[PDB]
């Protein structure tokens, strides 16, 4: 069935060296959603440093080729910063809210969190409010992240996946999340 998915990525000059690995991850996750279309899957994207950067809304395009180029051209230019909290809030207010561009009513909304560093500041309040508004929150913790942080948010439990390494550990986590996304519709 139809689904509105918005991915949240940590993107700075500090983790620019992992951009290609993350791109391949996102490609698999976008594939997991099935055909893109106004009556099918939609994808939005926001990145975060200390500040949030919405890159494109759910209805920016249904052309898979264009969407993947946008992902390819994600700016990794910002200074150091890992403010996931404000990112969640911004993605909610401007990309997944009922009034957001391309957001479809009676369609499940999903917020997918990519994390690769220990989290600073409050994430509990933004995530809880996203859940309360009816959004499904999922998180992929990449190598470098603290795997316990997004597991101890007690708000409803999150579907968490942790890459214990950048190899098979990563592959398993991504596959598990891909299955989880397929079921979210
Ligand atoms: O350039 C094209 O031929 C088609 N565009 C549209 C998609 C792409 O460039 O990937
Ligand atoms: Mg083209
Ligand atoms: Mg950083």
């Amino acid at each position: 069935g139809p689904v509105d998915v918005v991915f949240l990525l940590h993107a700075t000059r500090d983790n620019a060296h992992n951009a290609e690995a993350v791109r391949r991850v996102l490609e698999r996750l976008v594939s997991a959603l099935g055909p893109l279309g106004p009556q099918a899957a939609q994808v939005g994207l926001l990145t975060y440093s200390h500040r949030p950067s919405p890159l494109f809304p759910l209805n920016s395009s249904h052309d898979l080729g264009i969407i993947l180029r946008k992902i390819r051209d994600i700016p990794y230019v910002d200074p150091s910063g890992n403010n996931l909290g404000t990112a969640v809030t911004t993605a909610h207010r401007y990309l997944l809210a009922s009034n957001a561009p391309g957001r479809r009513q009676q369609v499940p909304g999903v917020m997918v969190l990519l994390v690769d560093e220990p989290l600073r500041g409050d994430i509990l309040s933004p995530i809880r409010e996203a859940q309360t508004s009816g959004l499904k929150v999922m998180a992929l913790s990449l190598v470098g992240a603290d795997p316990e942080q997004l597991r101890r948010l007690a708000t409803d439990p999150i579907q968490n996946f942790f890459a214990v390494d950048n190899g098979p550990g990563l592959d398993r986590a991504v596959s598990d999340l891909a299955v989880a996304l397929c079921q979210a519709a």
